[PDB]
């Protein structure tokens, strides 16, 4: 798992389950290329997005569909989505966890990078 | 003053000074239209971005150039920027403050909406 | 004004209004001695806790009664309070702003330190 | 485990390793009873603090010795230690992860609470 995304709900104190996540990589021409996507599990985790070979140095974007999440819980949110854009592997290979904590008016995101 | 941005550096314990901020509004196009921009002052605040007459209902994106801020201090941060996408004024006009807290591997962004 | 506290509610996108804040200073017997207290205003801000004369070097604790706040809004909170413990004035007098972002299962507290 | 603590470093974007963590439970004589302690692992995680049988309803404090952690990394921090205080098991038994992200001037803490 070179790349893992974790999503948490700060209103209920729970993993955010069945949240849609899209990942893109910036391509040579400044456009965003589709790279991976999925839905978070019961633990709020999305694994199996990429291989060590496919996950090269670059700029990556993680788009989180927060609005559908809230609406499915009966909340009409102010935040439309979250977009986290980061540089990877520029110092050589690392495992990355992109975590996001959601509220209807806020998010926080953290990156944890560890060396294999 | 309908839109303000306030930015704090949580690792150095200081306002984040001279940080570039861009604001976009979603067009019927579905395209992000440039709307306003400026730099944070010595207190980490950016006022005067827009006027009541220009800040109509819609979907807005605030992008804070955190990468340039950290690089100017010598630091290679994780993220290219901090951002928030929100719906504005859709139940009458409000004052919006976007509050951002920054570290090199994490950020939070919060929309604070008042009357007053 | 050497110590200020600013409190934001990240779930409702509002200042946290009428929240009790208590400040302690560690005494020479390692007990937390009561030092100052107040309630946040309509803007989420608490000014006037202490004077330059009374705010000497030491270790201080700021405790924000987040439990009573969430309870008043009909929200079950996790924490009894949000807190920061910091060393103050240990190399010259500074102005300290404690910035707290709140949600029912998450908080952040940041010491913002600035000069004369 | 009914209780896990995870500690992260926001400056380095890494788990915070060999961080001292003490857990207390508020007693009837409203003193803090020592309850458990340990040091975070290489993943920043501290497991095995308690058992289901011992982890009764109550008010708990998680104290994190952030000062010694920063000092070992050659930083003399303004933040002295974190004290995360919460009610546990008051809606019946749950599993708790208390996560904290550290800077020399700030911290952010989240609780994830799940029902097994
Ligand atoms: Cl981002
Ligand atoms: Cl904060
Ligand atoms: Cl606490």
């Amino acid at each position: 798992c070179p790349l893992m995304v974790k999503v948490l709900d700060a209103v209920r104190g729970s993993p955010a389950i069945n949240v849609a996540v899209h990942v893109f990589r910036k391509a040579a021409d400044d456009t965003w290329e589709p790279f991976a996507s999925g839905k978070t599990s019961e633990s709020g985790e999305l694994h199996g997005l990429t291989t060590e070979e496919e996950f090269v140095e670059g700029i990556y974007k993680v788009e989180i569909d927060t609005k559908s999440y809230w609406k499915a819980l009966g909340i009409s949110p102010m935040h439309e989505h979250a977009e986290v854009v980061f540089t990877a592997n520029d110092s050589g290979p690392r495992r990355y966890t992109i975590a996001a904590m959601l509220s209807p008016y806020s998010y926080s995101t953290t990156a944890v990078v560890t060396n294999p």
